């Protein structure tokens, strides 16, 4: 045994209520002992075997004081000045809405307002609220790839710059582009020491290796000399963005809710964490990039095995847009609050429908992904809304539409020729696209209409969620979070945290050996943590 | 206050990343690390308590401590002890033989579990690879692959009276929907009493499921009325059919995540603990003296992952993708050569030959064969359309010349004489219902091209089905650059025990960061710098 303590009979409790307690209690270390009868016991105060003296036991094993700061990397939170090496990640339309950002951030908790599909004055409202909140952070704004549009995502950036938001969860990327660069490398500077000053925080949100690549390695030269070329960036700004990654953080994204690869945790992050080793020995980076990782993390268990993995940070999002001050509506979160790991399925996406790409949504008390599949079928067979089947088009207008669909097309004619009538242009004299507009009208809409409630239209709502939100749900069952008004996101991300410290202290002791009562294997939310 | 009371002599700690690694490499002696004030962190692994043996000198308080801890406090001890092996891990079934004897044999002579794939293989195959096997193995370890022929119960009770008749003690039990008598029938014949000490299950049962009902199925004894039946055969005898209502009816389950191969793409990270509480709840309800456990596998193919699997409950670990590329599988050169650069993207979802109508699917590789694409296409065609003859003639033609190289009437001539002589029903219920006969002549494609990439069917390699899942991918990103590049060096006892030590490894690292420590970045990982075997 290499535990030098003994261990006084009075201060050993054999009950399984004090023991969870005691192991709950990450302020003390444990020693547990055994006794030949009445079992594993446990205790807070040991002796050395020569300091004090029978009726003592040997320290069979041991665990330390270790709580949620020892989970993840502790650069991820002096950097991000957070509590926790957790974030709450974007949630389109404002889902991650200002209520949220500012609640989780007033306790030390990351998380990144949804300004995907906001318009920019929503956006800078947005802003000016959080900033007025948590004048010193944290927080973040998501930056959402824009590919059709780099105007837009340009002046994303500009309003992010002219604001001073330091911290951007840059997401659907494909490669770099120049606004992210650009955003990058406006926070460049050196103190008067040497010491590089990286003030545009940068995560960057992928699940391929390659997009994962091009962040971790710095901005290419030519695109920095391209800023350099306009009223965009200064040759303090070059020489220091190519000896610093394009972000400071990056997000392995496994199978989630919403837009998704679906790709396991267990083999999305390894790889990017490969990766992570083999561009950081490269690069030689003083402060070195971290990898973080979500995707299915709706337990104390999930998260656990993410940390034990290498990942610097665990996200969350699936169990977010589930608590109250998320910006879904009355019924949609009572709805998810029932929603089980099945009751997800994968539909076409608004924004790459054609292109066959598909999300994850909640399929059990919505229709939704039904009528969006069938919209994905019927688009791919025919080639024009006038070869569809006359009984399947009427059965779309009644029920899906609720109104023909030569009107869909005119009121999408109006809005988009008053907006953007390049859209319009396109798909004149071309019924395949036509069509896809006509249908997109209800992609787009489903997700409007859960996020603000619109009665009548329950049955399609589009509702974004992954298995983890029904792991959160049977791990909870019987708790005080079964009931949808109570779930709050900083209880959740402190249920998370904490239970995943308690796990890796239960599991320390695994490891040596020691077989505790089952009672102690894991942590069940018997108690309100915020 | 540090809760370690012990202080390092100076002329034992090293401060030299090679050493330190060696040190964390060494399961076998614990590891005191101090912060010295200059050169930063050391390792050392003797310590001293502030009596005992030290005066004042140039010593240094222990920062942070990990103890001897290896690959046996990895997963479950009883696992290892009940299937003879030396940890907790197993190599997974795979069809046709690609687990095959010789993978299964060096395996086993390295003390580590492997499932020879019988699925598919007719009886005189399978009793060669008993054979084999045996006579390599004549005290194990291994186990036997019986997958649930659900079309054929007689098959399955043909394997089961092969393994009874050959004393094949150990079987992966695969693709089940609950209980059959012949899977009660290998477990109850293996049951009995020693008189003098307790109960015996000499036939072994690992059974691999991803739903709920199966894996409580397989975790409660075998049902009274299903022992009941066939006691009237003398199969099994009274006190086997009383015994089998005292033990589980598998001894270990396997929570099957995404995987290569056929799947429901469940995540580990959620899958598992759902298992591992229902073997709680079924463990406190009928304490068995020897615990029912629950191991995982879908997903591992590095150490990182291993690691983390483990320490969710796993009794044990479960690898398949990354066994199919090594010299011992009964994969064809070209397949293996493949998949040893087959990246994490590089695999997708294909139509299964079985259940194909279904909607159902599996896992395979997409770089270097168009099946998953052609497979794909066939689904669609055949949801799509009510006839082969509602295709539009040119993709018609375009199957018919890409594809089949063959018209679809010629294909469906042969599938009628092949069902014929080997299941006439399929043909007759097709007769009036020509959607089915579309879905046997797709059937046909989604057969042969598995029969292709295993045999290694020359001018066909487009349309091979290599079953693999993203924890290939997981592998090769991590192996990158290393000896493990050269698929001619990749041996499955070497992949085994760089998931398992890399896993104590990582074990021993974390608990040393979670304590404060700040570990040289070289050292955090377990990379293959070095072979294990
Ligand atoms: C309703 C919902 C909306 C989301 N919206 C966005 C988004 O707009 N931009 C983005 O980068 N990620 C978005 N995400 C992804 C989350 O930020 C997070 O990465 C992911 O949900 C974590 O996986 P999980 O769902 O299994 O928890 C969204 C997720 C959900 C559930
Ligand atoms: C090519 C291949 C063939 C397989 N054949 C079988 C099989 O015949 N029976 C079975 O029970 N499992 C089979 N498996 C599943 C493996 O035994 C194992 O459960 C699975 O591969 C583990 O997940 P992973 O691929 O992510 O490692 C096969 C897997 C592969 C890759
Ligand atoms: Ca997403
Ligand atoms: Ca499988």
């Amino acid at each position: 045994s290499p535990w030098p303590w003994l261990v006084t009979d009075t201060n050993i409790s054999f009950d399984v209520t004090v023991m969870e307690q005691q192991l709950r209690d990450f302020s003390r270390g444990c020693y547990v002992v055994n006794h030949n009868e009445k079992g594993v016991g446990i205790a807070q105060t040991a002796e050395l075997v020569a300091d004090q003296a029978s009726n003592s036991l040997p320290v069979a094993a041991f665990t330390p004081a270790l709580g949620t700061e020892s989970l993840g990397d502790s650069n991820f939170r002096r950097v991000h000045g957070v509590k926790y090496a957790y974030y709450a990640g974007a949630m389109a339309n404002g889902i991650s809405s200002e209520e949220l950002v500012i609640a989780l951030g007033q306790a030390g908790i990351l998380c990144s307002f949804g300004a995907a599909g906001l318009i920019p004055s929503r956006v800078e409202k947005a802003i000016n609220r959080i900033q007025a909140a948590l004048p010193n952070g944290p927080y973040m704004f998501n930056l959402i790839h824009s590919p059709s549009e780099p105007a837009l995502e340009r002046g994303s950036v500009e309003l992010f710059l002219k604001h001073k938001v330091r911290t951007v969860e840059a997401s659907a990327f494909l490669g770099l582009t120049p606004q992210i660069v650009y955003y990058r490398a406006a926070g460049l500077s050196r103190d008067a020491q040497g010491n590089i000053v990286v003030a545009n925080k940068v995560i960057a949100k992928v699940s391929r290796t390659e997009v994962a690549e091009k962040f971790m390695m710095p901005a290419p030269a030519k695109m920095l000399q391209k800023l350099v070329d306009e009223g965009s960036i200064t040759p303090e700004q070059m020489e220091l963005a190519q000896l610093v990654p394009m972000a400071d953080d990056i997000t392995a994204e496994a199978d989630s809710g919403g837009h998704t690869d679906n790709r396991p945790l267990v083999t999305l992050l390894p790889t990017i964490l490969a990766l992570k080793e083999e561009i950081q020995t490269k690069y030689q980076y003083p402060t070195p990039i971290r990898v973080g990782c979500g995707g299915g993390v709706g337990t104390p268990d999930a998260a656990l095995a993410t940390f034990n993995m290498g990942a610097a940070y665990i996200v969350t999002g699936s169990v977010n847009q589930a608590c109250v001050e998320a910006g879904a509506s009355e019924h949609t979160r009572k709805l998810l609050s029932t929603t089980e790991m099945a009751d997800v399925t994968m539909a076409p996406a608004a924004d790459m429908f054609e292109m066959g790409v598909k999300l994850q949504v909640v399929k059990r008390g919505t229709l939704f992904p039904m009528r969006a599949n069938k919209l994905y079928e019927l688009y791919t067979r025919y080639d024009s809304i006038e070869a569809i089947p006359a009984d399947e088009r009427e059965k779309l207008e009644k029920q899906v539409f609720r109104s023909t669909l030569d009107d869909i097309w005119a009121g999408t004619v109006a809005h988009f020729n008053e907006r953007d009538p390049k859209q319009i242009e396109r798909a004149t004299d071309n019924p395949k696209r036509k069509m896809a507009l006509i249908f997109r009208w209800y992609l787009g809409l489903s997700s409007r209409w859960s996020n603000s409630g619109e009665t009548g239209r329950e049955m399609d709502y589009q509702i974004w969620a992954g298995p983890a939100l029904g792991a959160f749900n049977q791990w909870a069952k019987g708790s005080y979070l079964d009931n949808y008004q109570e779930r709050n996101a900083v209880d959740v991300a402190k249920h998370l945290m904490y239970g995943a410290a308690y796990l890796n202290r239960v599991n320390s002791l695994t490891s040596q050996g020691v077989k505790l009562p089952t009672q102690l294997l894991r942590w069940k939310p018997t108690q309100r943590m915020a």
